[PDB]
């Protein structure tokens, strides 16, 4: 058996330097999506306390509830972007002006 033809293998590197690096940052917190919030939910229904059931969620929905989840600043100041809508005004205005006293002990008589 003859006119064997080889591809170059390996190409191992020769100078060491292998290197390593950690990549929790990224797989716990999407890893940790599709189980927790179901689970999240099954034990805190399991505490005795009753929410909509499990429905089946899309990524960036997924996303937009980790990200809620993590921002602990729950900031007040959409209640703000509200109040762009809101501070309300002059609701207890008057415009009737007062009526003074234009007495001077007037006799009606009969009475």
């Amino acid at each position: 058996i003859k006119l064997e033809k080889i591809e170059p293998p390996h190409y191992n590197h020769h100078w060491v330097r292998p290197l390593f690096l950690n990549y929790a940052y990224y797989l716990y917190e999407y890893r940790k999506n599709y189980y927790n919030d179901v689970i999240d939910y099954l034990n805190q229904r399991e505490k005795g306390i009753f929410r909509e059931p499990p429905r089946a969620q899309e990524w960036a929905e997924r996303a937009m509830r980790t990200y809620d989840e993590k921002n602990t600043d729950k900031s007040f100041k959409r209640s703000a972007d509200m109040k762009y809508i809101i501070n309300m005004r002059h609701e207890p205005r008057y415009y009737s002006y007062h009526t003074r006293a234009y007495y001077s002990l007037k006799y009606q008589k009969i009475l």
